[PDB]
């Protein structure tokens, strides 16, 4: 079932630079097409699993994002058909080792250690598509230890969800249960061991995660 | 329930790739080896088993072949020591890390992800599964690759800068590996372009071979 998509889904695709105010806080520039990177299936941390800090970062950031879960195999589809391939949604955190990412960008290296480590994708319960007639009218929020740190409106996305789906599908075929993370609004920032993150989509879902270090 | 490793590309979730693992490839790229292997990812839909085409992306004019040994995981592998790492291997496959090299040069220059260069649909042509029992030492293999009958790449897995047990241990500490995940262990020298309708043949001497046609989609 899609209600447990993180258990069997193979691929995670992430969009970068999709909120103008996040682009500004990063001091980057918006390109003509969305930036894409990948996370492995073992990046998923469903509720009840910890956010795990990698030992090689001293600057682990939260990033609040809407995930789009695919309901059917999606290969090179037009924008106008792209929503037909969506099964539903989930709220994700694109946990990011920001210090590692800065080095990767500077040296022209892959973004893997910065973005694609174990438990780098905390994920909410699945929200069926029927509950979200317009994914560009959602409000996202995130708290650390009870204090609000990120909020965003999906109406602020530079690239629309039907564009993202179509764009990704032409580069990488998407299977049933693959997710696309659609980028973070402004307000990214560090977390430390034992922080409690609470996050949600207003009116639809919330989730709580503890930041931990590996006990192995 | 469980599915056979003989068809790992059909159900396996993740592809992890090592960069800069053969000194003579590093030289031809004019790069440098770091203290640790470079890692990048491919999606499950990068897999092109025999009988499927290599698909050229529309956005490249310089699609390169890269000949690599793949290590297929047989058991869930989380943060394991080097000395235990081979216990987690199920077997092997020969892969091509198809690379849009023009796109990769731009990505490096702009500090962007290597995704469009490395991680597109059909970017991982893959041989038949070779069970671990047939390869007691994966660092004593000879790899070869032909384009239209002409030899273009050959390599010896003894030349790997980082060993397979090191790579598995290193990767497992960063990214937990599931049963049926593959690790591509890097290319020897001789990478080069292919064009539409080229025939690629490749093999591990004495163990496996495979043939792929280069096509454009639909
Ligand atoms: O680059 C990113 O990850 C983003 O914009 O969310
Ligand atoms: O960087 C690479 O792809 C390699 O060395 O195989
Ligand atoms: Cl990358
Ligand atoms: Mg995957
Ligand atoms: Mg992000
Ligand atoms: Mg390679």
């Amino acid at each position: 079932p899609l209600s447990r998509f993180w258990e069997w889904g193979k691929n995670i695709v992430c969009v970068g630079r999709n909120y103008a105010d996040h682009v500004r806080e990063m001091r980057s520039a918006v390109l003509s097409e969305p930036v894409l990177f990948l996370k492995p299936s073992t990046a998923y941390a469903p509720e009840g699993s910890p956010i795990l800090m990698p030992a090689y970062t001293r600057n682990l950031h939260h990033e609040l994002e809407l995930g789009v879960v695919m309901g059917k195999r999606c290969r090179a589809v037009p924008e106008a058909a792209a929503m037909d391939y969506v099964g539903g949604y989930a709220l994700c955190l694109d946990m990011t080792a920001r210090d590692v990412q800065d080095e990767c960008k500077k040296k022209g290296l892959p973004w893997t250690l910065a973005k694609s480590f174990t438990a780098s994708c905390p994920v909410s319960a699945f929200v069926p598509k029927e509950k979200i007639p317009d994914p560009h009218k959602l409000k996202l929020w995130l708290k650390v230890n009870g204090e609000l740190r990120q909020e965003g409106e999906t109406s602020s996305m530079i690239f629309s969800i039907p564009y993202i789906i179509s764009y990704v599908s032409k580069i990488i075929t998407l299977e049933e249960g693959d997710i696309i993370l659609t980028g973070t609004p402004k307000g990214v920032g560090p977390v430390k061991e034992n922080d409690e993150i609470e996050a949600g989509i207003h009116g639809l879902v919330s989730m709580t995660f503890k930041v931990e270090k590996p006990e192995y």
